[PDB]
């Protein structure tokens, strides 16, 4: 326990992820780490005790002390509800506090050599952008219970002026409708990080939107990204080799497909949110990503896996049959997180033990260690057997093991 | 001595489509079928002159004679705007025709045995039911200028009482901001449309929605598949040993990559439009999808192909240099339409044909002929020869040849 950590804010999250977690505190961090740690509890049951504002606290203690790391929760939807005889359907933790952080999400996958792909052509990784701000997780929706005029209007804050806007009316019938919105501020901030990540990582930088069919929405970002590199990266982004270029999502999907990846990909909310499921189980594992948000500080970070909490696998959990669920994107959080922590505090034992970590996870399946799924990546699934792989536990004991033999053999040097 | 098709609405593109839409008549539609054609040019310098009104007029028409054939078009944004003199921004033709007429888009792979995919494990197709109407094709949207506060409201027709909530709040600074609605009855039949076509294919289905994020607006779409599946199609689904399930978007999509194919995809508007151009590049070229625009009224259908109008390629075809850009999603749309065309008439010649035309078109790529696109699907684009491709103009001359050759055997 000896490395001094720092401060690290950690959420605690539901089902599947959630014994994972602990499994991860347990052997691969406190051992070796000792941590001023302000945890937060995020699982459903207390979330539900708290309305929710657990969830605020730890993201105002994330603004506070630079990081945290985020265990997989669930979202409640009216089965949740019934489920954990809820009080409401709550908003989703990950939304609450991407919202009050702002920023950009980064996904990118954690590649194995012995891993075969599902997309032939990516031997280089793409890398997701994904605005974290507005859009659909700030969204305003209701149903329509019947006919009726639905308008959208805009006050400014003098207001001198009311601008109302025909969104439907509704002649016969009901149906749904919803509002949402986007900030200029944050779009900026969204744009200086990607075009910073691809001078970076020194590639090319794509961006998808629909503009031509929303021309104010979508047309507002294409702007935005179009003026700040004319003025601000153009110069930089020619003397690398590299460009900036939009495409319509519906092509930018289909190139991204069948290239070779090495690309930083800018998406927008909603997209980012879908394309990393594509992108990661394109490289074979929902459980090989890392998503770490970048907020506009350049200072504060949250690290956190973008899959959810495996429910399918905890229900084989409470039976008592062995699960193989993959934990490297939850451990890969907490490596993320304290990397950042070690370049805030500039400590570099923390630093090395944050990389020695993610060697050794790579190394013990590229060594042929492995959970189900990434098994199945080689076997296929019908042909994978029980001798194939290692239960979560199984996993977590090998990593473990390997984890003290690389920091044993480091202390010699 | 042609076979006479009948009455069949054409609505013509722009761009590199426009060219091989023309190729198309001449080479393979026209020397052996005659029709009763209506013909709306949606060019966008025709849509600017006509103040768009032409892009309703074509729409007017498919209802009448049931079938419609079109064209890739031009959606304008403002570099189209300085490129053609456009008097405004002109909505998509697409959205605003799929919008009067309502219904389920169906898209689906074409499947040629020589060709390889991207992705590894889809050994079956991928059937993408896309609904038709409203979300981001009917939205408001517009530009936030300053701080200030943007509200939503409904306000019954019975006059009780306004609702209004708030969007957002700014409190500096400006932004975009968007509304938009969806229609009870317009779910409903996108939701019978899709557990008919699961039982016609016998596939299971699966409807993709954010509801846990959008409780109400994604949770209505969840309520009403659930509601009908439970209540009209669940005892037909068991006996067919098919499915239906809800899944979330995330969840979806990663199955979809992972699986072997064989399943109904139930996607909204914006998502549908998404997934199936990943779907199509998945199965290894734009090139070869189907788009069949399926009424609710059971009747009417408008074939289209879902790409755009590949303007990199008619660029260099502005160069006189070779183009090779793959026609067969356009001939698909003008078979599909044909055949439905035919199944509404009873005419068996016209639906002789029509699985001519694709039967030939899948053949002559099974036989080595095939545009660049399919080519660097087998050898990868690197590796691609002179040698191993045929132009635009080469393919679809290899094609009415074929074309000849499949309808005089059969004549005996
Ligand atoms: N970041 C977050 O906190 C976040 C994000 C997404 C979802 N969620 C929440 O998670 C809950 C469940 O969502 P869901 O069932 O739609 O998605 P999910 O549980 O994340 O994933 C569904 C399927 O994806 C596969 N999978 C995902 N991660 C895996 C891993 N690490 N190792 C092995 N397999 C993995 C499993 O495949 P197989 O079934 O094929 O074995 C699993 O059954 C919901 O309450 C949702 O709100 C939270
Ligand atoms: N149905 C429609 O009316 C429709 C649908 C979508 C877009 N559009 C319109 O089309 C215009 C341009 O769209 P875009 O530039 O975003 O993309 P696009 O025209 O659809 O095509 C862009 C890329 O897709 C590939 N591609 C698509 N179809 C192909 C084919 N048949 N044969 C060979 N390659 C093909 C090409 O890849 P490579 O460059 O790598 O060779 C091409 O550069 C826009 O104005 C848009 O509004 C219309
Ligand atoms: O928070 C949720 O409910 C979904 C989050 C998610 O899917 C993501 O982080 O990509
Ligand atoms: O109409 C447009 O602008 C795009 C249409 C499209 O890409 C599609 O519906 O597949
Ligand atoms: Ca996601
Ligand atoms: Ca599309």
């Amino acid at each position: 326990k000896k490395i001094s950590g720092g401060s690290v804010v950690e959420m605690q999250g539901d089902e599947m992820t959630r014994i994972i977690w602990e499994l991860i505190k347990e052997k691969l961090i406190f051992p070796y780490v000792e941590l001023d740690l302000h945890s937060y509890d995020l699982g459903i049951e207390n979330r539900d005790a708290t309305n929710d504002q657990v969830t605020k606290d730890a993201a105002e203690a994330i603004k506070k002390h630079n990081v945290g790391v985020k265990c997989a929760t669930i979202t409640p939807d009216e089965k949740r509800v019934e489920e954990f005889k809820l009080k409401q359907m709550w908003k989703s933790p990950n939304g609450t506090i991407r919202n009050i952080l702002g920023g950009t999400v980064f996904r990118e996958a954690i590649i194995c050599k012995n891993i075969p792909r599902l997309v032939s052509g990516w031997v280089k990784p793409i890398i997701i952008g994904r605005h974290a701000y507005g859009d659909q997780d700030r969204a305003t929706d209701f149903v329509v219970p019947g006919p009726g005029k639905v308008e959208i209007t805009y006050t400014p804050s003098d207001g001198t002026q009311k601008v109302t806007y025909l969104v439907h009316n509704f002649e016969e019938g009901g149906g749904v409708a919803m509002g949402m919105y986007n900030q200029d501020k944050s779009i900026e901030d969204f744009a200086h990080s990607s075009f910073q990540m691809a001078l970076s990582k020194g590639w090319p930088l794509y961006l998808s939107t629909k503009n031509t069919i929303l021309k104010k929405y979508d047309g507002r970002f294409k702007d935005i990204f179009q003026e700040i590199y004319d003025k601000q990266y153009k110069s930089q982004f020619e003397a690398q080799k590299i460009w900036y270029e939009h495409r319509l999502i519906d092509d930018m999907v289909a190139q991204a497909m069948k290239s070779e990846g090495g690309f930083i990909w800018a998406c927008k909310n909603y997209d980012g949110d879908v394309q990393s499921d594509s992108v990661a189980q394109g490289y074979g594992s929902l459980g090989m990503m890392t998503s770490v948000l970048v907020c506009p500080d350049g200072k504060t970070v949250e690290a956190e896996a973008a899959h959810g909490t495996v429910t399918r696998h905890y229900r084989m959990y409470q039976k008592g049959q062995e699960t193989s669920t993959n934990p490297i994107a939850s451990i890969f959080a907490w490596t993320r997180g304290l990397a950042h922590r070690a370049k805030l505090d500039n400590n570099k034992e923390l630093a090395f033990f944050a990389n020695a970590l993610e060697e050794v996870s790579i190394e013990t399946i590229e060594a042929g260690f492995m959970t189900k799924d990434l098994a199945a990546c080689i076997k296929g699934l019908p042909n994978v057997q029980r001798s194939d792989y290692l239960n979560t536990f199984e996993f977590m004991d090998k990593l473990g093991e390997n984890l003290k033999i690389k920091l044993a053999q480091a202390k010699l040097s």
